[PDB]
DNA sequence: GAATCACAAATCACAAG
DNA sequence: CTTGTGATTTGTGATTCG
DNA sequence: GAATCACAAATCACAAG
DNA sequence: CTTGTGATTTGTGATTCG
């Protein structure tokens, strides 16, 4: 379903790797920063989602 | 740690439920967002890309 | 106000558990500590010293 | 559990800053007591 | 639509007593 | 110490760019 | 959420038939 | 003049870029 975004802060050399990376072979950095935000709720805060 | 003691930020912009629970959860527990992201994504290249790190 | 207006903040001390109590509202719910201290504040000054507002 | 900071409106503080001079007391008690009042007539379950 | 900015909130860490 | 506050970091609506 | 690609389908134009 | 072919031009979903 349709969600909005929120404006967040990630360390510089973490941010390059994903886009070059992506870049590199398709994507956007959105795309996986969601990804790994969802990975690491599901992680330590399984109960939340 | 010299490297990362001087280490700026980039913003991105996350899905805002995923930011909520977050935004709770260590507004109870302690930490922040930044925290949270930044271990986030170390994790996942960590685990998908981890010739990168 | 003139001096509301033109003047900036100052930072402040407060208890930390009270503080978390507004952390955690403010997280789960809308607005921001800042917002509630100068309410309460505000809602001291015009109670306890009236004259100066 | 001890402080946390906050950065209030420096009118406000003005005026406490003043009164607490003039008189007895200090910023963080009347932060203090600020606070534990607001929140006990608006947020009374938080205790 | 993602990506980045710019100014505010929030916290840090030294200063003052 | 405890309290005070300027310096610095973190947060995010606003803006950019195509 | 517009700019610029890419490609095809009109539009052109000259000449042959 | 009428009409086929190839040649610029035009209008467009698709794609790039933030």
């Amino acid at each position: 379903d349709i969600m909005g975004d929120k404006t967040v802060r990630v360390r510089a050399d973490l941010h390059h790797i994903i886009k070059i990376e992506t870049a590199k072979n398709g994507g956007n950095v959105k795309e996986v920063m969601d990804q790994a935000l969802e990975e690491y709720i599901r992680k330590y805060l399984p109960d939340k989602l």
